[PDB]
């Protein structure tokens, strides 16, 4: 089979036991679970593998993305059971990279998982990403701008298709960029802990994935207390530079042979 | 004939993969989702074009207008199936303009989405919307006033029928205004986050549909964080006017050529 | 034609009926009343026929006790569970009956709800007393002196507070709900909830072309207590305030603009 | 027997059986009954049961034995009606504010409004001592801890909130005057106080106005002491009297009256 | 006669029968305890029987540990869902037994709780060792020295921490709990009112049995609203006893024929 | 035996079954481990056939690689759903196993958990390469140079971290966890009593294995109410180590001889 169950789940234990696209709460061997506040996300690596190598091949990425909605929809879902919550407590994604793995970009020997561009309002976010060769930013939750009919950019309406186009691209070898977590601010309640979790939660599933995606997020804080919710950040992803007036004022980075700080300002 | 499902919704996979308005989980090719707050609508743009060309084409659209009330009012409509929050997570709406967009109105090159006119009680928003050359204010949410009963207006009751008419009127060429969100920023709970993100989704439906609304907001902010809230909001929709005490103290517009 | 008080909807066939009889669509005189969390309805037709009624009478206070059944149909709760998904964000539309006129409680007063606001001890019960009302609708107070001796009917539900109001203006008779006091204990989280809910009943008298005297203690803060009062003159035809026996402010939506009373 | 049982799960699922009455498990009260919501709750008193036991009561010639021999059937006065629409059905639901005709009354003052007779102030001002003046018939007990009091003195112990009504409607009823004692379960059960407390203590009330009984209670609203004489004020605000006691003396007396 | 796990009436016919079968009506032999938002109940009945097979037991810590079952069968949760709106605002009623005398924990002190109180390392645990305990109930408190050489009993529940508790006090030993650490930390709404509620409701249970129950509570006040705390404690139960520094520091006990207060350092 | 996931008892005599098969009243080696709002169960029986067949191993090393999802096995979360009225407040009893002793943290320590508390950079994670572990097992934690290289073993759930802590040490090896962070985060009420509660169910379930577990907690507290939490955490559990600027700041251990 190949499509996602939308409504009937596992009234029996043996239903029980299939795939999460199957309605069931054992995920299979290449399913992968990824926890974001009261929501949990299945990514499929087999889908995203085939997906990998078709966007490759293709003479156009951003074209081909929008022309292959229903395969997007298998990479990333939200698996239809219910108690999955009870029986995955506490749910994270484990720290893991695969064997051989190794990076450039964003920086040298950068760790996969996520490098996240944060600042106020107005700190030059945008301006940040159009000087790290992405192939295109993914546009999600923001207002449509001059970019969206100009740049490299495919547009998302929510966080399945963001994360699935971020994984397919970084996948077959190119440079995503995700602008914006904002709804994942937003709406995640009760700064809330469960951001932090839900950064980590994704940033592990790039590790194990073995790719880096860029994403920008602005973290709505006072100054007072923008200095605890940047900490609170860095201490969840590989990656995250901060921006202030255009410029980096700071920067940490976990790699694959220690770590690396940036002080500017 | 093929209503709206009210009531039944999908059981089975295959009653699940169709359409919002058939009571399943899978937009059609012509259904968009709009979420706002915890509520997700839904605008069939078919039934929305169909309504925008009767009116383009009409040799008296005041008439067609009133004698499709009903008609206009079931563009946008909130789909029965329960599940779509976890299907769709974290919607929004896709930031996207159709090809060859082009604007005069209500700046030049402006990008389409909404257009805020914010400020206080007594700012004096309703003399700045009778400045703009407008065809239609949509009243919703408001107590009855003079202009309901002798201006140029049109009183709706819920979302649905507040952007139904909006979008209707814009497609149609004719430029419409929304008197006012007042019932989102009292709805959805120094403010809600949940109203920022309401307006992008309501901005990014605009700017697909290739049309600017203009929507009047009282945000209801102490004097202290009105200024931070007027950036949020800004940082929300393509343009934004600030009213204070009868005059434009402000205005940030997204457009064509840059940010001015 | 009995309220559905259990039996709602389960088809689509059913969903098209009216709201009495547990459907999601509002007949032609239907009229829904979103008030916080809550919808209720107002049946049009079921309210004239009471209205004509009344104004046959003698006894105003007496045809209510013995007519509680009716009221109970005029305006109530639709039992569908639906309805709030259906109409987002429901209001109720500004509306005016054509050749509307009124010279109470002020010349020209747009249809609506006019509030009578002040803290305890303002000069309410002497404000109602100058107004010359048929009778004050008694709700959610404890029983005082007024209730034996003055012109009162008592109720016990918003439901039967606006019908029996509703009823009272429709037949000519000129009543006031003393007070609001349950509705602004009721929503809250006070609640922005509340201002949406007096648009809301604000626009069906406006809609029904009426005017109807409303009793209301915000019960808040000096300091934020003149925000309070500029929020709720936002959110109705007019509204008056009283302190020390006295009125210190109105205002008044008016067919031609607006009356700004300052003392 | 089945004229006088309440339904405790079974609940009217079709138009006929949602309009008998609460106690068969409908939505509409039959003339009898007068629901008073509290909080999220809803009860109902069956005031033609509530005039079976207060005449009994006050007609018996050792009204003592026949209220020991029927304690279970004074408390089956109020109860908790099990049909889940009510709140929707009667919105804001309160109490009608209404007296009957030829009520009169001396006790706890000249003319007293029907309604609550609240006794309020901070834990140890001398509450439970003031009623000891009042000269009562009777304390009913609720929500406190077992004292010396409970085995010596003139109390009946009950255990929620149909019980402690239910006794002293009956009670005063009867021609006897009953005092709560306390309503702290109230205080910390309804969620610087909640304003669901003042209109509970309002629906209340205008039972007892309804019933042209005065009934005396016993209230620890738990208040800051800087924040105290606004939520006295409040307290006061909803009942027909209000009596404040600070350090064993009465600071502050306001009651509505029949002039 | 067992108690009904998940079966609750839905006839009226069954609501009138007892909590122990799923109904919604107490026999005569059992008592509804309101703790927070739960509902337990005691079976006077069942509790008569075990205090006289504890009574005639060499081992009462060994009787204890081999008869789980009847002690879950004496304090337990009832399955049925319609307890809360048939008894609006519960509590327990304040009566005593006919004929009830006391020594312990101090002369003519009222049946019903003793608290022992105080802040971390008030010498709480040391106070119980004075008073001359049969043995300590061991409830919701890291494991420690005393748990090993100790006259104690370990349990998991408020159950059988309650039931052990009684069946101890009616055959005539002395139960001290240790300790309320849970409902402390259990019961939400500066600590929650509940709690003192909570606290009447099995106090006066312990009033009707004609016991006293010694029970150690940490409530976890700021030295600011420690007093008032610990007034709206002492305005709660029987007796309390408020330790600093190993030291008792105040005291009050309701007795058969008055009040006693304690004051220290 | 296999799990039940979503079918629970439904009659009486279905409610009488262990928490394996979806009823509500434990096998004798089933201890239930309420955490926040949840209820995990460990079985002892599953547990230690795990740790005999680790602890009896030729290669100890391969047998776990090879039956990684067999081990997870050992804590599972019941499906009935009645549990936490039918065990109101729920605990684990603080009892210790006969003929107990240890060497490990300290010189008799208490079973239990061992706590490594600390803020961001306090040195948390160096204190435990200087503990001679056989295994960290890292949970909620960004992946870092240390899941490529270091003795570790990578999981996903509370189930799983615990099932390979018991299980090591039942072995006789020496597990650590890193860290409970998604613990201070996920159980929410300057932090919630019920972090405090959690601890000592965990705690009391090592005590009941005889076994001592090291886990890595930042509480997030402000500098302030440090020492306060501290405090609480430690009022929680048999052992607690703070770490301040890289050295021990303060070790505070319940222990046999007490």
């Amino acid at each position: 089979n190949e499509t996602v169950a939308l409504v009937v789940e596992a009234t029996t234990e043996a239903e029980a036991k299939k795939s999460l696209r199957e309605g069931g709460l054992v995920p299979a061997a290449h399913e992968i679970m990824i926890p974001v506040g009261n929501m949990i996300l299945a990514v499929d690596t087999q889908v995203l593998d085939k997906c990998a190598l078709a966007l490759a091949a293709s003479d156009d990425p951003g074209r081909w993305f929008a022309e292959n909605e229903s395969l997007i929809h298998s990479t990333v879902f939200a698996p239809v059971a219910k108690g999955l919550h009870r029986v995955y407590p506490l749910l994270s994604v484990r720290p893991e990279v695969p064997a051989g793995y190794e990076a450039s970009w964003p920086t040298q020997d950068h760790m996969p998982g996520l490098h996240l561009v944060v600042g106020g309002t107005g700190a030059g976010k945008s301006s940040y990403l159009a000087s790290q060769d992405l192939t295109l930013v993914i546009r999600w939750g923001e207002p449509a701008e001059r970019f969206d009919v100009e740049g490299a950019t495919h547009a998302v309406s929510d966080l399945n298709e963001a994360l699935a186009v971020a994984f397919v691209m970084a996948r077959a070898g190119y440079r995503p960029a995700i602008d914006s977590f904002r709804n994942l601010v937003f709406g995640i309640e009760s700064i809330s802990t469960a951001l932090y979790s839900a950064m980590t939660a994704i940033n592990n599933v790039c590790s194990r994935l073995g790719i880096v995606v860029m994403v920008v997020v602005n973290p709505m804080a006072t100054e007072a207390k923008a200095e605890l919710v940047y900490n609170n950040m860095a201490a969840s992803v590989a990656g995250m530079t901060v921006l202030m007036d255009g410029a980096v004022s700071k920067q940490t980075v976990r790699t694959l042979s220690g770590r690396t700080w940036g002080v500017g300002k």
